[PDB]
């Protein structure tokens, strides 16, 4: 994925458990060669599963519990490294933001333009309610999928109650989930 | 499960949308035969499965949504139809409430002698953060474990965020959930 994204988790990793840290992983995900990651330039995926396989094995937590931290960490840390203002324009509710999602990474796509955006398609089944539907070119990440949307129930002085109900991994042909919302 | 399981769900419709849509649900349910549900009687697990399939055609929302708010509601209703003193009696906290919970039911067992309870265990990540193992002889009951979290949230007047990190039903050993709280 573009450099952003393991620049984010460097970022988490570093505030959270110092740099000799950051460093170890970086080394045990085997990419001390490079120096720093360039923000708008594209990687292999690669480097970012292993990125979190890593920190996984230094930290002694499970991959899935550092993608849900990553995914709450980013909201934050896109509002403060140059997307502020793109967020706000996405809405101030949970469902309108989820509803602009696609166009918020369309946005993205065309600075970014070898991006390779998740879609999210909303069903409300009520005012306080959705399934949310989560479709993707790359496997693994539903857990980050939560977190982001923690952090987006932070972002909105929102309580957000998430479930998945449908598993890519398992052959199924997405990622489904239940979400209830304030 | 035991009757009072069911009342507890034939009380939040009641509630929430009226004895038209409950008795309509139970009639789709296939369960036009039951005048009352006996709370310290013992019912077959189909009837709970049945009435909440059910109530997600006629509600239009998913079981799991309804799991949700179905394990939300069991907080309140159970501390006013005749266990509020057991409930409190299983802690101040939320951690220490969910210690303490296969020891709640347990004292639940006393009086319901074929309960088939789950079992909890608590990991604990640090002062505001833990691992909760789940474990249970049925299937499809992990959303209610979440709502049942966040009526405890409630109670304890805590914030708190519920990410279900493994799957009972892909074939993993047991739901696994990881929790954020105040
Ligand atoms: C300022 C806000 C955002 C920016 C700048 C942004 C940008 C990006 C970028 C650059 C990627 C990597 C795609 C690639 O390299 O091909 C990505 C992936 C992703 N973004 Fe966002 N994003 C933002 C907000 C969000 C939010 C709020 C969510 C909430 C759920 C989200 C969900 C995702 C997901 C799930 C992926 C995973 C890629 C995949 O599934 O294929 N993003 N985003
Ligand atoms: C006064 C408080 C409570 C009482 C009296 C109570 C009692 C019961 C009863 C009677 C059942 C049905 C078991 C059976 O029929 O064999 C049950 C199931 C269950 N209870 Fe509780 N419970 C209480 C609080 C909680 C709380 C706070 C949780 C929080 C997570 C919890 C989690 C469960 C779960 C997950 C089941 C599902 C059954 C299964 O997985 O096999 N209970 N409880």
């Amino acid at each position: 994925m573009y450099g952003l994204v393991n620049k984010a988790i460097q970022d988490m990793i570093s505030k959270h458990h110092g740099e000799d840290t950051w460093e170890a992983i970086k080394q045990k995900a085997g990419l001390e060669d490079i120096d720093f990651f360039v923000g708008m330039e594209a990687y292999s995926d690669d480097v970012t599963y292993h990125l979190v396989g890593a920190a996984s094995e230094v930290l002694g937590k499970p991959a899935e519990e550092l993608l849900i931290a990553f995914g709450e960490y980013w909201v934050t840390y896109t509002s403060e490294e140059g997307y502020g203002e793109l967020l706000a324009s996405a809405g101030d509710s949970l469902p309108e933001f989820m509803e602009n999602l696609d166009n918020l990474h369309a946005r993205v796509g065309l600075s970014f333009p070898q991006l390779r955006p998740p879609a999210f398609e909303c069903q409300h089944t009520s005012s306080k309610s959705m399934e949310l539907h989560y479709q993707s070119t790359r496997a693994g990440l539903a857990p980050m999928v939560l977190g982001l949307l923690h952090g987006l129930g932070k972002r909105f002085q929102t309580k957000v109650e998430v479930t998945q109900t449908a598993f890519r991994e398992t052959g199924e042909d997405h990622d489904i989930f239940s979400i209830k919302y304030e």
